[PDB]
């Protein structure tokens, strides 16, 4: 059993080549996280794709001999921890909400929160800001925040709780953040109860409360809470990383400004070369199976690193290289199957007008950070940073 949690810093801040050597051994091997966790890792592009979709790797926790403790089995009755029929009752239930054709009419209120956003940030004395805090994390949390009716002067709160999941100090501080968001998030949803909102949540609670039978009390909780995470917390870090690759990469940044038709296929190569996701969700084997000999038993927790699959020669040609213009067709930074990212219209939308913005309106743009200076999160399942200061005026 390899122990993540030795590798330290180096592992968190370049674990690609870790991943690699796993890869050319193995499909599938057993590793000790930085959190302490005993889990699997299966790599390989090929692999990776075809567990994501294989039935017999459920995501209902009943299948897993994992116990869920108190805060987190509250938060538990969601879609992306459900196999079908659940999860496809579950999805459907607001697929439509989130559809390319829908997401497209949130242009122009993106537009606006880009724009309110870069021009805060640009009003800096020095000229200089950190662009996790101004704009990275910002974006998302508001987006997904006016969706699902979360009041303005709450927001700062879910930063708090992820940082409290994603880096946590200890193990208890994560569940006390659970914990928190839950109370929150059922306090939040009464609130809307009766009145007559027009978000999301309200229209779910409407659901929940007029026919139990579409979406339990709980069901409505784990809604809830799966939006408002999933819906901010990898779309920052795509933005923080997206754009430490492009102003770490001169001759990249350069074409990019020099030809900007090629917005849409840098952001995909962003995707593909630093993805938010550096694993996927847990995953239990229903049966034992046997990965090209490697036996996994019934129900341990199998991670699948996204972020190896996309360091595949085979799939993509000197994977080491950012190269906005490369052929990503099929890249797994949203998933693959019946869990495919339902927030990834949405998300190329927010990701793609931050970084027009930014490019856009500031033509000096530059890190003021080095390579050593940054932070990257130990986590295997999370390819995140803590900070990613800027400058823009040379
Ligand atoms: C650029 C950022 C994004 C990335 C790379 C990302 C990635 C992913 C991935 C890889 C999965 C599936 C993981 C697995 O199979 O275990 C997923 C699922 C999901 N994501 Fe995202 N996501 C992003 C943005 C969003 C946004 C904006 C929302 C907001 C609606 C969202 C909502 C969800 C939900 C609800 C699921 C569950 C899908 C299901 O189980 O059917 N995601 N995301």
């Amino acid at each position: 059993v390899l122990d993540l949690g030795a590798l330290g810093q180096d592992f968190a801040a370049d674990p690609y080549p870790t991943y690699a050597r796993l890869r050319a051994e193995g499909p599938a091997h057993r590793v000790r996280t930085p959190e302490g966790d005993e889990v699997w890792l299966v790599v390989g592009y090929d692999r990776a794709r075809a567990v994501l979709a294989d039935p017999r790797f459920s995501k209902d926790w009943r299948n897993s001999t994992t116990p869920l403790t108190e805060a987190e089995a509250a938060l538990n009755h969601n879609m992306l921890e459900s196999d079908p029929p659940r999860h496809t009752r579950l999805r459907k239930l607001v697929a439509r909400e989130f559809t390319m054709r829908r997401v497209e009419l949130l242009r122009p209120r993106v537009q606006e929160i880009v724009d309110g956003l870069v021009d805060a940030m640009l009003a800096a004395p020095d000229g200089r800001a950190d662009l996790m805090e101004s704009l990275a994390w910002p974006l998302p949390i508001t987006v997904i925040s006016e969706l699902l009716g979360v009041p303005e002067p709450d927001r700062a709160a879910f930063r708090v709780w992820t940082d409290a999941f994603v880096f946590p100090d200890d193990p208890a501080q994560a569940q006390t953040a659970m914990a928190e968001m839950s109370g929150y998030l059922s306090r939040l949803i009464d609130s809307k109860r009766g009145q007559d909102g027009e978000d999301l949540l309200s229209a779910l609670v409407r659901t929940s409360d007029e026919d139990g039978s579409r979406l339990t009390s709980e069901e409505l909780l784990g809604m809830a809470h799966i939006l408002l995470v999933a819906g901010h917390e990898t779309t920052v870090n795509l933005i923080a990383n997206g754009m430490y690759a492009l102003l770490s990469h001169p001759d990249q940044l350069a074409a990019l400004r020099a030809d900007m038709t090629l917005l849409d296929g840098a952001v995909e190569e962003m995707l593909r070369y630093e993805g938010p996701v550096e694993s996927a969700t847990y995953r239990f084997p229903v049966e034992p199976v046997d990965l090209d000999g490697t036996v996994i038993p019934a129900g341990d927790t199998v991670l699948v690193v996204l972020a190896d699959a996309h360091r595949t020669p085979e799939r993509f040609p000197d994977p080491h290289r950012f190269d906005i213009r490369r052929d990503t067709a099929g890249h797994l930074a949203f998933g693959h199957g019946i869990h495919f990212c339902i927030g990834a219209p949405l998300a190329r939308l927010e990701a793609r007008i931050a970084v027009r913005a930014l490019l856009e309106r500031c033509p000096d743009l530059a890190l003021d950070v080095s390579p050593g200076e940054l932070v990257w999160y130990p986590n295997p399942m999370i390819r995140g940073l803590k900070a990613l200061p800027i400058r823009w005026r040379r």
